[PDB]
């Protein structure tokens, strides 16, 4: 399973803060073996994509259902692909929490974006729930070649990750197939710094991580080298 | 001296190549010097549409949340709206209220934060049929305009726009006296509760189904101060509803 480090800057930055994070990491050398991933702010997403270098690949926060309608305020997956974006997060702890959005809506956006040709990264976690999270995904996933699931444990140690992530690859195990199982990333979407990635990255079934305000800073670029 | 308002919503339609044509046809109109022109394309080409579109003619975002940065993946904030060089956020849409679900004091700090942030705010209410049918319809505007007015000090910035939702795909159609009758009261509800010189000042657009056969009647109606439009904005007919008071 190839290493994948998305961030995800969430709602934060300007052109000006933006564009220097950015430089950083054209600057900087990222592992081949690495498979790395930014998630601007949706204003954001054209922006990005044109300073970033094409090595690191651009997802959008969030998208619709559909791919155009009367929806003020949301943005379709071939809006994103027409941006050079080539991934959108779906169903993270936030959408889900503070903007309600159910588990229903989350497997209809995941199906859409799949069906444009974007990647998706699936997010599920807690407050018996995970699995149903993620039963929905899987219902609205025929192809698993594109898309990486990421477990948040919005409620927060390696050992309390690596032991979900089986349960988790356990799970695609029973439910979908020993293949998927075993070609599927489960990311981390817990706190994450500099300072924790490689014990965490070293965990067997953790295959990488959504980072979330490390992703803002310049030890994004040593969660990026977490396994080398 | 109201200066007439003509919003064009695009909603969640169009690509780069789409838009690019669209927005040359803009740059190319002919357009009054009395008219204000603004248009609110997906938030992932407010950056695109304000690079590509002359600069007399404004960009608003279509949404936006309520603190400058946080852990809200998926919004925007004021700050990044104006950092990209619109001056306009459209808060309260229908569909943002029926669709998604935004209660009205969510959309009132919304409200407060965007012009504290030095936007311009194109501040929309509206009943549903059900609401009408039940002759509700007073209620429902003037509650949802008081959310708005508490949260707003300096009304030189803020632009109201009513959205006969009772007409959208129900079959039902609003007349210019219908669309009068709803502004008047409105703009009453302004004078009761704000001030003679807010009530006097503050545009009032229309935001239900505006095509270039129907504005020049609608434009004409003292109480509407122009349009928010919906899909017109998409096609060259835009271009005659911004010359609707002619």
């Amino acid at each position: 399973r190839k290493f994948f480090v998305g961030g995800n800057w969430k709602m934060n930055g300007r052109k000006q803060s933006l564009g220097e994070l950015i430089g950083t990491l054209n600057a900087a050398k990222v592992p081949a073996d690495t498979e790395v991933v930014c998630a601007p702010p949706t204003a954001y997403i054209d922006f990005a994509r044109q300073k970033l270098d094409p090595k690191i690949a651009v997802a959008a926060q969030n998208c619709y259902k559909v791919t155009n309608g009367a929806f003020t305020g949301e943005i379709s997956p071939g809006m994103i692909k027409d941006c050079g974006a080539t991934w959108v997060v779906l169903g993270h702890s936030e959408r889900r929490h503070v903007f309600g959005e159910s588990d229903e809506l989350i497997g209809q956006k995941v199906a859409h974006a799949l069906a444009e040709g974007l990647g998706v990264i699936a997010c599920i976690g807690e407050k018996k729930v995970v699995f149903e999270q993620t039963k929905v995904i899987a219902d609205n996933v025929k192809d698993w070649s594109k898309v990486v699931l990421a477990y948040e444990p919005v409620w927060a140690t390696p050992q309390q990750a690596q032991e979900v992530h089986e349960k988790l690859r356990g799970w695609l195990k029973s439910n979908v197939s020993d293949a998927v199982a075993q070609s599927t990333r489960i990311i981390y979407g817990g706190s994450v710094t500099g300072a924790t990635c490689k014990e965490l990255a070293s965990q067997p079934d953790v295959d990488g991580f959504l980072v979330g305000g490390a992703s803002l800073k310049p030890e994004f670029v040593d969660i990026i080298n977490a396994k080398q």
